[PDB]
């Protein structure tokens, strides 16, 4: 395993064993008035500023140096170029990894298998735009000649969560667009409850599946199609209400979709990195293609920042190494993502997939079994909702939890002359200040005394009122949450995931872990029909199946 | 710190040290065909069955005995009676913990400070029912004589999540009820994107707040009022469109709400255990009082189960000790909740609050600082959604992650002759089968060889195809997700949480962790006013503040 054998890594772990515990944020800030200046990064995109304040982290100049050294010695710069240049770094599948090509606004040639991929990227985008124009303007008409009012994306994983998170994040930019709906669960209630709110004559479905045989997606697509046909009787109308983001033209034709409404993407486009491709169609439809282009440009901006910036000043890499520090040295299992922004309520869920499906790995690019930790469990809820659910554990539990706090300076809803947003900002700043400052015994004792508590009352309360602090955070503040900024932000985290992967020597771009579950589920499916008991598995699987058969018959109240 | 002093605890740890790594799920099942029979539990509620199958846990009859011995030596049973008897077990706040009184259908007296609380519980319930009748039937009217179509719940933490989660879960039981909406974030987009969807004439607001001075709630309540008065205009109209869940009669009247529509609850009702009280007004409004009464009955049934069942077969206890095993011996930081049910999409989020805010503690009932792990990090998304997001890390990452898998046998939407649910069940059973069974190097090799891979190609891919398995899960299956079953399930986890807290000797029922953040936010609020640079905090807090002040006036192009 490369990491463990890397001398810079070893130096890093030895230092932590020796000095890690003695680091205390409060002392560090009390002793060094330049801390913010030393550990902060200001990015002017020319379309708004993004401030990355990583100063409330358990680091010193010495630690940052050791980390930057490790990134250098782990080759992140060369691995980065390999990615951007089209080399097949997805080693286990022998594929390129070029989500950066999807948003490549410079159109600089990126060649794979002898051909510049750019023209294909652009043909698809041009195609998406033309269609998006037809639909939004009311040009495109349903089978009864009515304009489209609802766009329904059907897909799983990356064919879903991205468009869904982005459209929710960019709501304010959706004037003139039709409503978007997202179906993903195979669970029939997901499609039932969506279908119940629709009019077939004005609904347009998008089936998002590269192979067009994804089971849950195609099953959902077929239910939608039978629902449509109940009204339209006529199968030739399907072409008016169902389009496809896919590569499987035969299967697409078979379903009833006009193959001119098949929007292609490529194998170098991982699902958890697909929103910038044809997979983004529902985003473009909801907020228009200008905004979709701003989203891509935002991503492109961050891509250039990742590429041209010295490591010391590289947002994505600084983010990654801080994570390595907490994962491979402090041993923290999780990474919290807390955007103080309701529109961004699925931001954390989205990266739960991006990070976890990319870096939840245990085999290195050499075939070696990892002997160090890899990807963290990512999780979160937007502030201040989360603040009211679980921060108690963050402030006073027994776990170290690195948190990323995010917020826009300008809100899309400056209601009450800025009141809600002021309170929101104050909490965003106070929470991180709290996590790092804490409240000592003496500090709490004073408050108890001043509040009128008795000595007995004081004695019992005291310990519970102490905050140990020393809980590290990142603050990421940006001028406003526009399509462009959102683009840069998503890409920033994408590149953070890339770097950690490189440092760990794993392949962030495959996902072999899904195979076992699918094959086992195929075996079970037919065993579920019928009354007789199943005895072919382990006793649990067997017992569970038999309990389902017994109770499926039950009439309950 | 007594858990650590406890001899049963010590023996458990010493045993795990010597034998824990030896446990192999696949081997246990292979060597004991009764495993399922021996490590599972069936519960007939008279309103649906609940199968708790904990056989896929790293545990033997010896380990369980040790875990129960521990629950015994830690006084689980007595603490339990203490809660049920109305004793002040919330020791820091000197209060009773009586959410079980709220659902006490037997009406057995529970006396606090010399008086049965039941009559007060039932008075409020009766009152909840009457108003609910008045609203659903159309009797209750708005300032223009229209009946109510939308009910808007406004609150934070427990005044919001429970009601949001339960109404999402029980949607099919809402025929005849008004649409419910939930507003919690202080961030302005929340209330604003909600208000934009309403008609003031037929909208009823419910401001949920014990003290009625909860800053973010009240701020939202005022924005709502002010928005209602922009059309209704007469302040006396507020009383027909706002009711309150509170005890602060004065603050309620001062807001314009009629004190006769102030539904009360008590000190002994924790926010994270409040949905069963007046706090569930919106639940009752949405699904009717009958269903709401079914919900409390389900929880009462589980309460009785917890109270009368010997530890060995006590579901919540079993759940509690199992978690102790993973938390205190295996060192697992997190616990996943994965409902294969889209209606339950907010179930995990609910328990993230109910668990982490109860048990994220570090000071024990005696004042000592713990020296062992405490509450886990709770997270999740419903399957198969989550399956397609992060299961990669669970199957092949570097972290042990206890998962609870839950599913109703019978679905609320049996479309396509049951095809969707069939697939859902198959994935539900297959995933746990997979986490347990894994796929070995040899098995993976035969596959690759069978797929015609060259020796070089096989070699490079082989280890990536290996599933190590041995990943423990609980499988909780229940006949159907009805209001009753749901209530049972909620109470089940409530008691799991209670049992863990007792073992940790912490106070699951206070929440002192919120103060610092609250204190520090109020300091910052006024400082945000203006263009003067702030200098009064550590350099990061100042830096952030100044950047915010600097960018609030940035025109963005």
């Amino acid at each position: 395993a490369a990491l463990t054998r890397n001398p810079q890594f070893q130096k890093l772990q030895q230092w932590h064993r020796e000095h890690g515990s003695e680091l205390n944020l409060r002392h560090l800030f009390d002793t060094d008035k330049e801390r913010f200046n030393h550990f902060s990064l200001t990015l002017n995109t020319n379309h708004g500023h993004i401030l990355l304040d990583y100063s409330k982290n358990l680091v010193t100049e010495e630690v940052m140096h050791m980390l930057l050294d490790l990134a250098k010695s782990r080759g992140v710069e060369a691995a980065r170029e390999s990615m951007f240049n089209g080399e097949k770094i997805n080693s286990t599948e022998d594929r390129a990894v070029l989500h950066v090509a999807l948003r490549n606004r410079s159109n600089t040639p990126i060649v794979v298998d002898g051909k510049d991929v750019m023209p294909e990227v652009n043909k698809v985008l041009d195609k998406m735009k033309a269609f998006c124009q037809r639909v939004r303007s009311g040009d495109w008409k349903g089978y009864t000649g009515k304009t489209i009012t609802d766009v329904i994306n059907i897909g799983i994983g990356g064919s879903d969560l991205g468009p869904l998170m982005v459209t929710e994040a960019l709501k304010p930019y959706s004037s003139g667009g039709p409503r978007v709906w997202f179906v993903s669960n195979i669970d029939g209630t997901h499609i039932a409850k969506t279908l119940a709110c629709l009019n077939p004559e004005s609904s347009l479905f998008i089936i998002a599946s590269k192979t067009f045989t994804t089971q849950e997606t195609i099953t959902n697509a077929e239910t939608a199609k039978d629902w449509f046909l109940l009204s339209a009787k006529d199968p030739s109308t399907v072409a008016k209400h169902f389009v496809a983001l896919s590569t499987n033209t035969a299967k697409v034709k078979e379903f009833g979709i006009d193959p001119q409404n098949m929007f292609e993407f490529w194998d170098w486009v991982g699902g958890r990195y697909s929103l910038w491709s044809a997979i983004g169609l529902s985003i473009a439809l909801h907020v228009g293609f200008d905004n979709f282009e701003q989203l891509l440009s935002g991503a492109h901006w961050m891509d250039q920042h990742f590429r041209t910036t010295p490591l010391e000043k590289n947002a994505p890499v600084l983010l990654a190494m801080l994570g390595i520090w907490y994962i491979n040295c402090f041993g923290c299992e999780t990474q919290a993502v807390l955007p103080y922004d309701q529109y961004l309520h699925r931001f954390a869920a989205y990266f739960q997939q991006g990070d976890m499906e990319s870096n939840g790995k245990y085999i290195t690019k050499s075939g070696a079994r990892v002997d160090h930790q890899t990807g963290p469990i990512v999780w979160g809820e937007p502030g201040t909702n989360g603040q009211h659910a679980f921060y108690q554990l963050i402030h006073q539990g027994t776990k170290m939890i690195p948190c990323d706090f995010l917020i826009p300076v300008q809100t899309q809803h400056p209601i009450r002359k800025g009141l809600h947003h002021k309170i929101l900002l104050a909490n965003f700043l106070a929470q991180t200040e709290a996590l790092m400052k804490g409240k000592s015994t003496e500090e709490a004792r004073k408050e108890l005394q001043a509040a009128g508590k008795s000595p007995e009352d004081l004695m019992k309360l005291l310990p519970h009122k102490v905050f140990e602090g020393n809980r590290p955070t990142n603050s990421i503040v940006f001028t406003k949450l526009t399509p462009f900024i959102l683009g840069a932000l998503i890409a920033m985290y994408e590149h953070k995931i890339f770097v950690q992967g490189v440092v760990w020597d794993i392949n962030s771009f495959d996902q072999w872990g899904v195979e076992l579950g699918k094959q086992l589920a195929k075996k079970i499916e037919p065993e579920l029909d019928g009354s007789s008991p199943v005895t072919s598995h382990d006793s649990s699987t067997n017992g569970l199946i038999n309990f389902i058969k017994q109770q499926r018959e039950a009439k309950i109240q």
